[PDB]
């Protein structure tokens, strides 16, 4: 009953229905493995269809403490409190959890996105104001018998968040696991990067400067400057049969082709090799251009199919965002401190190429690829 419990619009996040308060107030909540605060609009905003009304909830408790949260994109401030929370299309339980009532925000809420709040599913260590503010999923596990694990299948868009388990109907082939290096973000280690089978030939610590995270709340694949520049150079070379403006590669400008004629074949596959659970072993996940060229829906341009380049530069480490997670089933195995990847039942791919998760691979170089 949890399958297909996510919705979204491309590039605007995936959200699950939740209720807060007594009696329950229904809100759509963005699922974010890249943060650890549960926060909801709690005052009028031009882009909010509805918001949390604390005065109507008998079970609301004010914590008399403000909080401020800056993201890569956007920021908000609010008042901390606790209240009862449920997930209608998740486990059938009710938990009391911390909630940040957003009273002011800047470039956070998105016009027409259909969500009114955000569920930070990462660890207390990056919670604001500090790590003593217990994250929602921690409260969920403490207060119920739900297993300490959840999985995400991100595919108008939809998908599934399976809480407490793994649904075999959502993937094919094998699940490969990479260790969670540190429990704050869902931090992982990338050991090798190839573009159309060609190694970028970098010291592997560069791939994880200064960290690499799995982040459902970030749209793009974000790469450290040095890695980004090398990637773009190789993708340009592979697709050189056509030339695009530098603004396209900066992720700022659209590229369009006549409807139905996108030249997928001139764009390379990208392989990210992730540290395995055994010494010097790895597996790779392979991303097709259908993933890193993000379609931008606009009726005005609909004579064409237009895309944004959904790989962009980072100064804060690698971010494996939605572009990467789409077409994979991703298991956040908190209990065993590992992340699993498998090919998703909802894959794009064409008649020539298919996204993959495969291994094992062995590395002779004994260097630790972690930055710290
Ligand atoms: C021209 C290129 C544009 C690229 C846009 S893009 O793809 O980066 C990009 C595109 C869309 C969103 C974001 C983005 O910052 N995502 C937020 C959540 C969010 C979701 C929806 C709207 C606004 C925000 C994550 O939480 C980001 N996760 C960590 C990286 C993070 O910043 N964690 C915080 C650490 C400090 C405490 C709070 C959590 C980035």
């Amino acid at each position: 009953e949890m399958v297909d419990n996510l919705r979204g619009k491309s590039g605007q996040g995936y959200y699950v229905e939740m209720t807060v308060g007594s009696p329950p107030q229904t809100l759509n909540i963005l699922v974010d493995t890249g943060s650890s605060n549960f926060a909801v609009g709690a005052a009028p905003h031009p882009f909010l269809h509805r918001y949390y009304q604390r005065q109507l909830s008998s079970t609301y408790r004010d914590l008399r403490k403000g909080v401020y949260v800056p993201y890569t994109q956007g920021k908000w401030e609010g008042e901390l409190g606790t209240d009862l929370v449920s997930i209608p299309h998740g486990p059938q339980v009710t938990v009391r959890a911390n909630i940040a009532a957003i009273t002011e925000s800047d470039k956070f809420f998105i016009q027409g996105s259909n969500w009114e709040g955000i569920l930070g599913l990462a660890y207390a260590e990056i919670a604001r104001p500090d790590d003593s503010l217990e994250p929602f999923f921690d409260s969920l596990v403490k207060q119920t018998h739900v297993p300490n694990l959840f999985s995400l299948q991100l595919c108008s868009v939809g998908g599934s968040m399976i809480i407490g388990g793994i649904d075999h109907s959502l993937y094919t082939g094998s699940l490969w696991y990479t260790p969670i290096r540190r429990e704050w973000y869902y931090e992982v280690i990338i050991v090798r990067v190839e573009i159309n089978g060609q190694d970028l030939k970098m010291d592997c610590k560069e791939y994880n400067y200064d960290k690499s995270i799995v982040d459902s709340g970030t749209t793009n694949l974000r790469l450290p400057k040095k890695v980004f520049e090398a990637a773009v150079k190789s993708i340009k070379a592979a697709s050189s049969t056509e030339k695009f403006p530098d603004g396209f590669w900066l992720g700022e400008q659209l590229v369009c082709w006549q409807a139905g004629t996108t030249p997928w074949n001139i764009f390379p596959v990208i392989s990210l090799y992730l540290m395995g659970e055994v010494t010097q072993q790895s597996f790779r996940i392979t991303i097709l251009p259908q993933q890193y060229l993000r379609p931008v829906e606009d009726v005005a341009t609909s004579q064409d199919d237009c895309y944004k380049f959904a790989i962009s530069q980072s100064s804060t480490g690698t971010v494996m965002g939605a572009v990467i997670m789409e077409g994979f089933y991703v298991v956040f195995d908190r209990a065993r401190k590992r992340i699993g990847f498998a090919v998703s039942a909802c894959h794009v791919h064409d008649e020539f190429r298919t996204a993959a998760v495969e291994g094992p691979f062995v590395t002779l170089d004994m260097e630790d690829c972690g930055y710290n």
